[PDB]
């Protein structure tokens, strides 16, 4: 089954979320897992207030706290997110040829990223994470301002 | 349109040579406001200066301006030496960032750069032959570092 690993996938993903929401950041978080063994490659939380990025995104702060990986590495995983992917995170996952994004929730935020994944011949699964939803309802919320001059 | 094009390239093309002298890849990169042709910023590619899996050299670029006011982005140019993957092509869809010129597409391109037009931006490739030989000599000198990344 594809999904085996994919509530540990979001659950990594949505504790990354919860930790940059403690350290005073936009929660959003992500991580990458091997789809052979469950094995964890890498995880990361948007830093854009940590660390004052314009780049560091959640998919992207994940992808690169995996490292330079071998590209037959990529081809068989699965990167979480809890939030929809923008366009900049969509062909992050496009140009590593990472086969399956399995996506919190596209309802605080949407993008053409999402489809335009499936037209070039990802997965796209989206799971509806209530915590995921709750988390970044209440930041957009609280931070209205931070949110609108980000991507919202 | 054009009138700061021979500047954004030449820096583009000196971070690219800068990154080379480094030891990286000779990709560099920067965007500049269309108004009065000012640097928002400039920067090269670090997947060896940093061991980076996402410091291309557009994204470099865009890192190395800070966090900007959308409307900023909104009126600017990005120049890069090397045609963007889907990675730099995504980031300069979702700044907003109307004009993308773009050294050249010979050593390398991807679906992204008709993709920008797709999506209604407006991409130049100038074929500047600087660019060209610094690339072409990156990647028959170190074919296993190309081969492994992008190439
Ligand atoms: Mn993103
Ligand atoms: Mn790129």
């Amino acid at each position: 089954m594809a999904s085996k690993w994919d509530q540990k996938g979001m659950d990594i993903a949505y504790e990354e979320a919860a930790l940059g929401y403690k350290e005073g950041g936009v929660p959003i978080g992500g991580c990458l897992i091997n789809n052979k063994d469950g094995s964890v490659l890498g995880r990361g939380h948007n830093m854009r207030f940590q660390k004052g990025s314009a780049t560091l995104h959640g998919e992207i702060s994940t992808l690169e706290n995996c490292g330079r990986l071998e590209g037959k590495v990529y081809k068989d995983t699965t990167l979480y997110t809890t939030l929809s992917p923008c366009d900049m995170c969509t062909g992050a996952i496009i140009m590593y040829g990472i086969p399956r994004c399995v996506v919190g929730e596209n309802v605080n935020f949407k993008s053409k990223g999402e489809k335009y994944l499936q037209t070039r011949g990802h997965e796209v699964v989206v799971v509806d994470d209530e915590r995921c939803k709750k988390i970044m309802k209440q930041f957009i919320d609280e931070r209205p301002q931070d949110w609108f001059e980000d991507i919202g």
